[PDB]
């Protein structure tokens, strides 16, 4: 996605799930998320690791399907090689983009959201980008 397309799409957006969401501070599965909640996002944590415990203000879920809400935005943080276990929950709630974290890529995975018509950015930090397009 272009800059100015990209900047139209995380203005407009509004939830966030945030695949692999942490309770420990010091991961970026966690604080990255904490900055989103605070530049007006209404992030949705999901990990079974974590199911049940508030996260970000919210009760964290176990599965993509247990959100009760259209998604504009999922936050991956799942390694490579748990990506293609979580496809067809992916593909069931079809976020409105995907968006890999940073070291994280799967040309499989990436290719079938792509033929499912759902918009991928890989290898990035969500939170980073963020700062890079609305502030400079």
């Amino acid at each position: 996605m272009n800059d100015q397309e990209l900047r139209a799409y995380l203005s407009q957006a509004k939830t966030i799930a945030v695949l692999g969401a942490h309770k420990d501070p010091s991961r970026p599965a966690h604080y990255v998320p904490r900055y989103l909640r605070e530049q007006g996002y209404r992030v949705l944590p999901v990990n079974p690791r974590f199911q049940g415990e508030e996260l970000f203000g919210e009760e964290a879920v176990a599965s993509l399907l247990d959100l009760k809400e259209p998604v504009d935005i999922l936050d991956v943080f799942r390694p490579p090689s748990a990506l293609m276990d979580h496809l067809p929950e992916v593909l069931a709630l079809r976020p409105g983009l995907v968006w890999l974290q940073s070291g994280i890529r799967h040309p499989e995975f990436e290719k079938a959201l792509k033929e499912a018509g759902i918009p991928v950015v890989a290898d990035r930090c969500l939170m980073v980008e963020h700062k890079r397009l609305f502030r400079g």
